[PDB]
């Protein structure tokens, strides 16, 4: 009752090719309506301008909606008034979707993105939850392995007590891995306040993935292979829980199975 | 698998969307009519100002209205998000579908919903078990009243008939969405990626309050097939090809 090492490792690589292969069919398929609301905005600020509308309620009434669709592409900090999507974006964002997050911070325009979209997840999604076997598995037991050296060297002390030790340190040395570095990290790389992080990462990994937060979707960003690197992490975080949350899924049944 | 207990979590599970849609009517409601008034001056105060021809107050005016859409504003012209809303809401949380176009912006009823989570959705994944179950159970009393593999055939189309086909034909009448669009909206929300691209029960022009958590009602037995073929797919797959 197993998966294979070297088999994964085949797998996984299956996948970021899968993936790596649907941020090219969007990347060339999307790349051109890109709205990028930071330019279309002085388009209307100056054209505001040029034209001077004054003294009208109408005129103003679809400003705020032109300022707030405008706003809401992702617009400029509305102070400046003065590229992006690619690879980095794309990957990541075909990523939430076998993920299943989809944080769609980034709408699909383009009619092919969506009947593309429809076989890429009908596809993408089955395939991932495999790589969270392989990696659940492969890499959860790695750590179990690792802690051995704690364990054994608690048993030179005192068996029944080493037992509940390991499993309350498994999920912290886990946990402290998957929240805390992770929510941590967050505020350092998106000024966003501690909660926001932590709000963000639990979101991210219930995979509600709201959108209102998304690790990586500034164009004001520098760093552009961050963006993969988070999708990294939320593989590996999304399926270490996953191992845990079913363990206790039985844990919870064989004493649930007595009713 | 107790056909009748699970019946009391359909009350339980329920209530935990209302029992929770409560606190988000009670925690974002306040701040989602306060956008609206602060814009109302900030709206008129800058029309019955009457300015013209200038920059100095346009930067200002842009960064004024920013503002109050932030906190969640009225989109334009000068009524929304009350427990209606968040019942949906705290179901497309559970469903982890989570369409999100309307955001949650309230630091404190953020947090609120960082444990709703944590909590609420374990639960949901049982009743798509004990409704992935009785629906599963229904392929007997279904399917045998009317050679081995094809009879798995039918059971897949049966339910494109009935969960996936069925709604999207629904939804271009109800919306006026192309084929495609429900096609694509019904996949996104089934799968549970929630793109929030699109959504059926959220469009400001509705008439008809009622038919809202029966569209609602409708992704719990739709996700419970999904779960119910999945269920069937998952453990088989697995079974026959182990050495292979
Ligand atoms: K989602
Ligand atoms: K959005
Ligand atoms: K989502
Ligand atoms: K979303
Ligand atoms: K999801």
């Amino acid at each position: 009752r197993a998966m294979r090492s070297t088999t994964l490792l085949a797998l996984l690589a299956l996948v970021l090719l899968y993936l790596v292969s649907g941020a090219l069919v969007f990347r060339a398929l999307e790349q051109p309506h890109e709205q990028q609301a930071q330019r279309e905005l002085g388009e209307v600020r100056e054209k505001f301008l040029r034209a001077h509308p004054c003294v009208s309620d109408q005129e103003l009434g679809l400003l705020i909606k032109e300022v707030a669709d405008a706003l809401g592409g992702g617009a400029d900090p509305e102070t400046q008034s003065t590229s992006a999507w690619d690879l980095g974006s794309a990957f990541f964002f075909s990523g939430t979707i076998i993920t299943t997050i989809g944080y769609g911070n980034v709408a699909l325009r383009t009619d092919a993105g969506r009947l593309f979209c429809i076989f890429y997840a009908l596809v993408g999604i089955p395939l991932f939850g495999i790589l969270l076997a392989g990696v659940g598995d492969r890499l959860g037991s790695s750590l179990r392995h690792g802690i051995g050296h704690i364990e054994a060297i608690f048993l030179k002390w005192h068996p029944e007590l080493v037992r509940v030790l390991s499993a309350m340190l498994f999920l912290l040395i886990g946990c402290l891995l998957f929240v805390l570095t992770p929510t941590f990290v967050f505020c350092y790389m998106e000024d966003w306040s501690k909660l926001e992080a932590i709000y963000f990462v639990i979101v991210t990994l219930t995979t509600v993935g709201f959108g209102d937060y998304v690790a990586g979707a500034d164009p004001r960003q520098d760093s552009p292979a961050y963006q993969p690197l988070v999708w990294f992490w939320i593989l590996l975080g999304l399926a270490y829980f996953a191992s845990v949350l079913t363990t206790i899924g039985n844990w919870l049944r064989v004493v649930s199975r007595r009713t």
